[PDB]
């Protein structure tokens, strides 16, 4: 009932009593853990519940719990629910959903930031246009000339499925990625099919190594629609070494925005599709995922050439070396142009601490170990030798479907 | 209910029908996954119903599933522990279950190695003095000289639970730990707790940063003995770098013969208790956790410091930097001295390999991802982006607490 959880480098232990309050499912069982697996319309009587598991959540967080207004507005959703088969959550409502499904986003080692999230109510929005607008919006004000700010912009919720607004692209800015006819790959291979889509749809593509993609937005039901985003308003890092002043030479650059775009944000039962929602980077993200994953931008070998490392033999570590500095020159360029980023010992660090106030404010922090861990340097992290309890709370983030497997053109 | 598992870099994947036979729990349920926790005698009436499945899946094993020889086995099994309570295993049947305990090994990466389990049954073994001449000689064969061999060594199993063999040691080759008065610790942190009882037991510490810690015993449910593994027996390696000639005067060493002592291994339902397992080193146990972790070691500031790195921020990266020389210095000095060793890009790409043949062969091999990963480099490695399965087989190997909380001193 009560589980705790250790932290061999310190001996600390915290009980967990939150998990008790999960609901959703984990993909495991008593018999199996699907720990490791990146991935393990609602009727009246199935919202209803969800709605008031919510608003007691709600009222109890700001305390007024089982008050007139919580029993008021109980009973006034319940009868919009019988009535409309849905409802319209306040804004009050809608700013701790998201900040919410924010805190319980397990795989986010940034959580300690939570409670500042910036919410932008889009549910006014009818079109593309209408959301390129909000989009531009939100890019300007978190990117706010590199210093920064967490976002979330919410478009209309989901109503019968057939009405779902959607913003194609996975996050608000990446680059393209081209098969070309050498069989390589030009650009970023994880958008190689988005990037053949906006052409699908008519994009004309600069067939560079760092393109940025074009928003193809979906309103309404209604088919996605292309928009380029203002250049003026995607802020850009010139990727340096502060010692291989060779390094310019490879000709790097990454986007300083972050930005999740394809996630549903689930309150009190009520779906959205369309929820962008951006922070800053983790060093690690870019340098050593999208720079030196195998099926990202694979740049080790090149950087190792270019560091004239014995390749000859992996236990020469040279796969190692280069990790390292590569890292060091992507946190070096951002902090040298002022844009925020963070290295994961100090984004680890912050993990611990927001654990900790967690487990006492809260009684527990849904924490996904398989996630929270860097990609690289991981036992020199202290998260690494933390114990995690992993399970699903709502508000939360969840994955859906590619909206290209799923549109009826 | 088949089970895929997918590896997100190169979209292979694979399905799982093993997990169907695991039994045991993991620790998870449908609502918690309890992934990285490091930790989520038997009756008459529970053991036969073992036995038999374990004789079960020996004799398909051996393609004589439903033999007269396997029906004939079952029934002495049966009449056995009916009348002793208890039953022995035949030697081939030990063989058969120390290399599937392997197998099934969740939190080894090193198992593309396991049918090549040199066993050595030590089962008419009866006192301390004999579990030291048995030890002995496991080191020096699974040493052989730098060119180390996989060995595991097998006592006497469980009876009552009031004469178990245990090695209290957890490895049977580590360093002792001293806490200082000043909350200084000499030596390895790790081992300060046994090396304060091997000093109450009357064992006279040389006090320095690497002394080999004495072999503490326990025969037949017997209070332990002290023994020294002969010097010579102990293989070693003196630590330094392929390029900073000063890194030799941090006056590192690390033993070059890993053996885990002190876990259970269970066969058909029998418990032995004191079963030491030894294969060669992953590079970075030594380099990355031994060395580095806050809580053993910790050289990195000293190795940061010798680097001159910009240790001012921890965007520098300073640790990370020294971290990958450590590491580079500790596969260099294994290699230079020919002790076998394994760098993680080595041993993570064979055990993919090693996967993917068991998923096809045996229908799923189970693993956990959290200790697959290596503690350095994760993504950089084939298993970071491999999906796995953990789940529990039998035989298997399992964690059991520390004798000195548990044993009943006799005088
Ligand atoms: C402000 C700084 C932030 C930092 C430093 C941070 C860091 C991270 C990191 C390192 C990951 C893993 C990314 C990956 O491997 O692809 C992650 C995942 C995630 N974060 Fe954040 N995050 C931040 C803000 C946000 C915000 C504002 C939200 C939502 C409102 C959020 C929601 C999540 C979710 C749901 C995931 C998992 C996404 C997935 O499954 O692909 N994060 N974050
Ligand atoms: C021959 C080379 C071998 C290599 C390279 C290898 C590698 C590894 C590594 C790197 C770990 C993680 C250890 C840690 O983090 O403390 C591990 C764990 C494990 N290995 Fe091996 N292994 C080998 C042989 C064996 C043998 C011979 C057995 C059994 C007969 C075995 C059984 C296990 C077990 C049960 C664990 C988990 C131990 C624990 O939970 O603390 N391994 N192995
Ligand atoms: C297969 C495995 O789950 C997968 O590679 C995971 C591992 N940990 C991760 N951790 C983070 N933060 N992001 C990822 O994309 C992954 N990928
Ligand atoms: C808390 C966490 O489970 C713990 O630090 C684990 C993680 N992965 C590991 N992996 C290996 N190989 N060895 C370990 O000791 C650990 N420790
Ligand atoms: N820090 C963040 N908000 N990250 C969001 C995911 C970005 C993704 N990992 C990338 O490197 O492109
Ligand atoms: N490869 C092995 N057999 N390892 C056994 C465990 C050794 C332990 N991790 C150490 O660093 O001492
Ligand atoms: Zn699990």
């Amino acid at each position: 009932r009560f589980l705790k959880v250790k932290n061999w480098e310190t001996d600390v232990v915290l009980t967990d009593t939150l998990h008790l309050k999960s609901t959703l499912e984990t993909g495991c069982t008593e018999h199996i853990c699907m720990g490791s697996i990146m991935l393990p319309v609602r009727t009246k009587d199935q919202l209803f519940p969800l709605a008031k598991e919510f608003l007691d959540q709600y009222y109890s967080s700001i305390k007024r719990f089982g008050s007139k207004a919580h029993m008021d507005r109980l009973e006034e959703v319940n009868k919009e629910i019988e009535s409309t088969s849905t409802y319209q959550l306040k804004d009050t409502e809608l700013i701790y959903g998201a900040k919410h499904a924010w805190r319980n986003a397990s795989r986010c080692v940034g959580r300690i930031q939570w409670s500042k999230l910036q919410v932008f109510d889009a549910r006014d929005c009818t079109t593309a246009h209408g959301m390129f607008n909000y989009i531009c919006n939100h890019v300007k004000y978190a990117t706010n000339k590199g210093n920064l700010r967490s976002a979330i912009t919410i478009f209309p919720q989901r109503t019968d499925g057939k009405h779902d607004f959607r913003v194609w692209n996975s996050q608000l800015i990446r680059y393209a990625g081209y098969k070309q006819p050498d069989g390589s790959t030009l650009g970023d291979p994880a958008n190689v099919q988005f990037t053949e889509i906006c052409i699908q749809q008519g994009w004309k593509a600069p067939r560079g190594r760092f393109d940025v993609l074009p928003l193809l937005l979906q309103a309404n039901g209604n088919d996605p629609e292309l928009f380029q985003i203002p250049p003026e308003l995607v802020l850009e890092v010139p990727i340096r070494h502060p010692k291989f002043d060779w390094f310019k030479d490879l000709g790097l650059k990454w986007y300083g925005l972050p930005a999740v775009s394809n996630m549903l944000l689930e309150i009190g039962g009520l779906e959205f599709s369309a929820c962008p929602f951006s922070g800053w980077y983790m060093g690690t993200e870019i340098g050593v995922r999208d720079y030196c994953d195998n099926s990202r931008y694979n740049i080790l070998e090149e950087v190792a050439k270019k560091m004239d490392l014995d390749m000859r033999k992996t236990s020469s570590l040279w796969k190692d070396q280069a990790l390292v500095e590569i890292n060091i020159a992507v946190l070096y360029s951002f902090q040298s142009d002022k844009v925020t980023i963070v290295d994961h010992h100090s984004a680890t660090e912050s993990f611990i601490k927001h654990m900790e106030n967690e487990y006492r404010c809260r009684g527990g922090c849904p924490a996904d170990w398989v996630w929270i861990v860097p990609p690289m340097s991981g036992s020199i992290t202290p998260v690494f030798h933390q114990e995690m309890l992993n399970y699903r709370l709502t508000p939360s983030f969840e994955y859906q479907p590619d909206p290209w497997n799923t549109h009826v053109w």
